[PDB]
């Protein structure tokens, strides 16, 4: 293995003590840790094990018959899985119940021995270092097991959700989405890592509350069974609960899937979400779905409250039942009854009335994640492919559905086969079926009818380039290995050369996700040049030319379909008819259908703080919570609660020791003695109960509030601060490294910190309200406990100087996970394409295996300081009742009178304390991350104190002096000392080759980042101007289409601007209307995720659409048409000259015959602008570059384009 794991070979004293992680600290306190620190996870707990076991459970569930007569169920599957693993640690739990309960009756004992006899309590001394020694360091060896179950389970869910994922139909990625998946992988599979914990309570408490009744009969009598009627009102009530947390979890999960299905196309679509100034739009419906999640977090958080108020107060309920059902019978006495009421409720209360009622929450958060887990994974998954003889592919009578029903085929009749030494040419109209047919032999559409058989390894090269997280040379690689011939080879042929010639700082440039950070027909190129480099056998070129220049086309079909692929079967997508002349057959389709097929001849990074959780980042949850009012309301009600709660262990022994009197002169005589006035004592007692009740209630559902309201103002914040961030931070920060902030550490700040942090102070205010009896009582003590808070505070900070590292790696390395994650699921027809979906899961688990080292650590780090603590406490304590034996009643007489009582439980409450707050400032860190983005760098104002004219633009002229840009600020200049004037109505082409930096243009216009020099738009800087007021004035067309989630009424016209009757107008003159009609619900069809359920083609007619309806006097028209086809494209043309004739139009294109009708060629060649002038202008100059890009487009089209060129320039 790469690193070391101490835990393999540590002894086992030293694995009880964790004493083998002490070597951790000794740097931990030296140095921020590292990933390379952490220790290496164990093979049986490797995320490959893990999986593949439950996997196997999972599989023999499904089948074996065990379908036969009841559905699936994957609980019965996890049970099967782990219940001998996890019954041996309930073993543990029965044996640590019953040393509770053991431990007030011998120590009551100690108590009865009060009088001292030979050899005799030394006996129940032993019983007490026994049982403390179990409670206080086996307890905790237990405690990391019980968390390593939940560990197992959580990674082993992880790799078969990942191992579904990747088997999805797109059948099924309908019914799914990377949201809904993130959020598995994020929110439901976390339930396990705590559902483990308190699962054996579900029978422990119960039994427990049981056991305390038989002892108090055998010592309070009958009325003991008044405090077992709380318990058979109070835990079947809870257990209730358990159905109302259910059913809030299920509610809350479907707002947190489209919450994190909306941010993740944010994030995605941010560009262009930028350039239309859309951020108002997505701002509003992620605050609503924000305000829809939160308030079922909020509901749900509120029967939390009454859980943990109910720990607060129901034992005190429990003694105050059990004996005011008591003295209306009986006598109390002091010590004696009410000692021993009090220590067995004392040390139950836990188990009774916290573990619980926290089990039956959290089992019912299970049992929903795995019924969200389980209904993925029971979606439909692909079928394995459909020859060790001639290699081919041979399609018959085939015909498919992309939705089962209510529609025409996508393909029919399909009927074609292709060997080797052949090249297909697929060819016809948008939406014609090119990429289904692609996608038929990819396997990936399934036939109804005929068959397909596919007799070799794939290459396919999809229409949107895949791009990921990487060096260009990974990209290109893929996995394969690095050959030095083949590799220039191939970079030649691609036309890559150069380009990793021209800057890029070469090859080995990484690229951010989805290829963003390169221009369309590089990524383009970079997406050919892996296919090529596989070697494979069968070619599915997916249009890969339509994305590059005319010259890198015809360059790229010889020295690479032509030279290198042509012996491979190839099937070529494409609209390049010049091309079509050298394919061995051309198919063309229509509507799927099969129109003719025959040949052209006859057819015509390590960001993570330093140290502490300052005190500005509690000040900051706090005050975006409430206002310090509320906060001091809050300490004067928490106060208020243990005040109360700590007079009524007063009131006890108060009233204890004012019934023992000497006064009972005759005891027969009644009155005649100083019978007690049961009426008054059982009135204020009953008050300071209510009291209790009511303010535990209070700031239970107070601090909740409170907090919960501290993560929705603290989600607003940061999610305006993203929305407004610029985008090289997008390019910069790995999409699931922001999906992180928005599932995890949010979902931490809703659900796990409102309580860990209650949980926290309600127990610091017990531990200081018996502290401080414990001071009243026995004050000498506090010179024996005076080193033990200075003990405390220093191995606090020796251990959180660690502890938070830990927690840092441990959150930053989940990222990798979702970025994996998310760059994978775009992949997946190209994963599945290569088979390579064994390598992916080898990554993923890889991931999932650096994850579990450092929640390894965290885990094991917590037990060492939580052993540390209560060794220290335990030898403390243990002392001060041992003394007793030592007559320590010589140190102080009331130590027989006022027993030991309540510091025997001290012995848990001051630890939980001590390690539950240590807990909140590791759990703190999640709200440091979501804070970092609160603060992270923001973009230009949208807005400045100047504001343009009402009509600014009523000329659309712009004008660019000097001006040079680049993407990051010591990145180079993609631009040149631009200087060019647009005249108003000029419509302008913009030509030139791969990577020239004319969409860099737009990135100037649009001030997507800082140019270096001046532009002015109708006499205005654009650097003097709020973004929105410039880019809301500029209608675009992107390069890439990116579509949303939601009708099409949301994705024409997302501010319900336009009425219907306007959008079918603009869907006529894109002439996508008819096919918006033959969709069953129109414009209220809903779009799968990215705008899947639209071919290419047309997610770009939706996008003039849009732009169509902006009616803005500046138009810029990305390569807008470059996969619709010749014959849609030029009717479009047709309406882009009639409906824009009065706009000012930077038509970019290398379709040289849509940009040949226009006033003035910006031909710009490296960045650097170098012709300016009529088309015309420039084609009667032969040393042009315009002249020398129209003669590569070929001899007759040269002509032709010459020709009208004169038609446009004679006028
Ligand atoms: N993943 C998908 N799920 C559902 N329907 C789809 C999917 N991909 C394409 N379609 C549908 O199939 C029909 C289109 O096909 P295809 O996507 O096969 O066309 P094309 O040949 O790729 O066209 P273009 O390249 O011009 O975009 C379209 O009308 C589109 O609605
Ligand atoms: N977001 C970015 N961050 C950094 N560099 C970028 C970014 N986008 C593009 N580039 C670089 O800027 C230069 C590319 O430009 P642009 O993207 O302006 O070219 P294009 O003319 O639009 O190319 P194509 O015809 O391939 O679409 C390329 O060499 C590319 O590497
Ligand atoms: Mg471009
Ligand atoms: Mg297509």
């Amino acid at each position: 293995e790469v690193k070391p794991n101490p835990l393999q070979d540590a002894n086992l004293c030293s694995r009880v003590f964790f004493w083998w992680l002490n070597p951790l600290f000794k740097i931990g306190h030296k140095r921020r840790l590292e990933e390379d620190d952490m220790y290496s996870v164990l093979p049986e707990d490797r995320s490959q094990h893990l999986g593949e076991e439950l996997q196997g459970f999972w599989d023999k569930e499904v089948l074996r018959a065990e379908n036969d007569a009841q559905k699936p169920s994957l609980t019965r599957a996890i049970i099967k899985c782990y219940w001998k693993s996890y019954l041996v640690l309930g073993i543990f739990t029965l044996i640590e119940e019953s040393a509770k309960v053991i431990q007030p009756i011998f120590l009551g004992k100690i108590i009865n021995y009060f009088s001292v006899a030979l050899n005799t309590a030394y006996a129940y001394a032993t019983v007490l270092t026994f049982c403390t020694l179990i409670l206080a360091i086996l307890h905790h060896l237990y405690f990391y097991h019980v968390q390593c179950a939940g560990m197992r389970l959580r990674v082993a869910m992880c790799h078969m959700i990942y191992r579904k994922a990747l088997r999805l139909s797109n059948m099924a990625m309908g019914k799914t989405t990377t949201g809904q998946i993130v959020n598995l992988l994020s929110n439901d599979v976390n339930k396990f890592d705590q559902v483990t914990v308190f699962l054996h309570f579900l029978w422990a408490g119960p039994l427990q509350a049981i056991a305390v009744t038989a002892l108090l009969w055998m010592e309070i009598g009958i009325s003991c069974l008044a405090g077992m009627a709380v318990l058979i009102i109070l835990l079947p009530l809870q257990s209730c609960f358990g159905k109302l947390f259910s059913s809030l979890r299920s509610k809350t999960a479907t707002f947190t899937d489209a919450r994190i299905r909306t941010m993740n196309e944010v994030i995605t679509g941010i560009r262009i979400i930028k350039m239309y100034a859309w951020e108002k739009s997505f701002s509003n419906l992620i605050t609503n779905l924000r305000k829809k999640e939160i308030s079922k977090i909020l509901r749900s958080s509120c029967l939390r409250g009454m859980n943990l108020a109910s720990f607060f107060s129901a034992s005190k309920i429990i003694v105050f039942v059990t004996f005011t059902t008591y003295v209306l019978l009986g006598s109390v006495i002091t010590a004696s009854r009410v000692f021993v009421a009090v220590t067995l409720y004392g040390a139950v209360r836990l188990t009774v009335t916290l573990f619980f009622p926290s089990a039956i929450e959290r089992v019912s958060e299970a049992i929903v994640s795995i019924r969200r887990i389980q209904t993925f994974l029971l979606l439909d998954e692909i079928s394995q492919r459909n020859s060790d003889g001639k290699k081919m592919v041979h399609v018959q009578d085939f015909t498919a559905f992309w939705d089962k029903a209510s529609e025409t085929p996508t393909l029919q009749g399909l009927s074609f086969t292709v060997r080797p030494g052949e090249l297909l040419a697929v060819v016809g109209p948008v939406g014609a079926g090119k990429s289904s047919l692609l996608s038929a032999v990819l396997g990936e559409l399934a036939p109804s009818h005929g068959l397909v058989s596919v007799h070799g390894r794939i290459a396919y090269v999809s229409q949107q380039p895949w791009v990921f997280s990487g060096t260009l040379r990974s990209n290109i690689l893929f996995g394969k290995k690095y050959e030095k011939e083949r590799y220039e080879k191939v970079i030649k042929a691609c036309a890559l050369k150069k380009d990793l010639q021209l800057l890029e700082d070469g090859d080995l440039t990484v690229i951010g996700d989805r290829g963003t950070t390169l221009s369309g027909g590089q990524k383009a190129r970079v997406n050919l040049a892996r296919a090529v480099y596989q070697d494979a056998d069968i070619y599915l070129l997916d249009d890969p030319l339509s994305a590059v220049d005319a010259e890198v086309s015809r360059h790229l079909f010889e020295l690479c379909i032509c030279q290198i692929l042509h012996e491979k079967i190839t099937i070529l997508v494409t609209h390049q008819l010049q091309y079509l002349k050298a394919a061995s057959q051309i198919l063309i389709l229509k509507d799927g259908k099969m129109v003719q097929k025959g040949t052209y001849t006859e057819f015509l990074e390590e960001n993570r703080s330093e140290g502490k959780v300052g005190f500005q980042a509690y000040k900051n949850y706090f005050r975006a919570g409430a206002h310090w009012i509320v906060f001091i309301f809050l300490i004067l009600l928490n106060t208020a609660a243990q005040v109360a709660y700590v007079l009524q262990d007063w009131w006890l022994s108060y009233w204890a020791n004012k019934q023992s009197m000497l006064n009972v002169t005759v005891n027969g005589g009644g009155n005649v003695t100083e019978k007690l006035d049961l009426n008054w004592y059982l009135g204020i007692y009953s008050g300071l109960t209510v009291a209790t009740v009511l303010f535990g209630i209070a700031r239970s559902l107070l601090v909740f509030y409170v907090l919960v309201n501290s993560s929705q103002t603290l989600h607003n914040k940061m999610f305006e601060s993203i929305l407004k961030a610029p985008v090289l931070f997008f390019d910069r920060n790995p999409i699931g490294r922001i999906l992180n902030r928005f599932s995890k550490d949010i979902g931490h700040l809703d659900d796990l910190l409102p309580l860990t942090f209650l949980d926290f102070i309600q127990t610091l205010l017990q531990v200081v309200g018996v502290v401080s009896v414990a001071v009243a009582v026995i004050p000498w003590i506090a010179i024996p406990l005076v080193p033990l808070g200075i003990i405390f505070i220093f191995l606090r900070r020796y251990f959180l100087e660690t502890s938070r590292d830990v927690k840092r790696l441990e959150s930053t390395t989940r990222s990798p996970v979702f970025s994996h994650l998310s760059s994978s699921l775009q992949g997946l027809w190209t994963i599945r394409a290569y088979k390579a979906e064994e390598r992916c899961q080898e990554l993923f688990d890889a991931h999932q295996d650096l994850h579990s080292e450092a929640w390894f650590l965290f885990l094991t780090t917590s037990r060492w300081f939580a052993v540390r603590l209560d060794a220290i406490c335990a030898m403390f304590v243990i002392i001060v009742a041992f003394g007793s034996l030592i007559l320590a009643k010589t140190l102080d007489a009331g130590q027989v009178g006022l027993a030991l009582s309540y510091a025997l439980t001290l012995m848990g409450m001051f630890q939980w304390c001590v390690r539950q707050s240590a807990e909140v400032e590791n759990m703190m860190i999640s709200v440091e991350r979501v804070i970092e983005y609160t603060d992270l760098e923001k973009e230009a104002p949208w807005e400045y104190q100047k504001r343009p004219p009402p009509a600014w633009p009523h000329e659309g002229v712009i004008i660019f002096d000097n001006v040079n840009f680049m993407y990051s600020p010591g990145g180079p200049l993609v631009l040149k000392h631009l200087t060019a004037l647009i005249k108003s109505q000029e419509k302008v082409g913009i030509v030139g080759r791969t990577g020239a930096g004319k969409s860099s243009l737009i990135s100037a216009l649009f001030r997507l980042s800082e140019p270096e020099g001046k532009i002015w738009i109708d006499k205005i800087l654009t650097t003097e101007i709020g973004l929105h007021d410039l880019r809301k004035k500029m209608s675009i067309i992107p390069q890439e289409p990116v579509l949303f989630t939601g009708t099409m009424r949301k994705n024409l016209d997302p501010f319900n601007e336009h009425t219907d009757e306007e959008l079918w107008n603009a869907l006529q003159e894109v002439q996508l209307k008819e096919t918006i009609e033959d969709l069953p619900g129109k414009m209220d069809t809903e779009l799968a995720e990215s705008g899947s359920n639209f071919s290419v083609g047309q997610r770009q007619l939706v996008c003039l659409a849009r732009a169509i309806l902006r009616k803005n006097q500046i138009l810029i028209i990305d390569q807008a048409t470059a996969n619709v086809d010749p014959r849609t494209d030029e009717l479009i043309q047709k309406k882009i000259r009639e409906k824009f004739a009065h706009c000012t139009v930077l038509t970019i294109a290398h379709r040289l015959n849509t940009i040949i009708d226009s006033d003035k060629i910006m031909v710009l060649d490296s960045g650097r602008l170098k012709e300016y002038d009529e088309p015309y202008v420039l084609l009667q100059n032969k040393e042009s570059l315009f002249y020398k890009m129209v003669q590569q487009l070929g001899k007759a089209e040269a002509a032709a384009l010459t020709e009208t060129a004169k038609q446009v320039y004679f006028k």
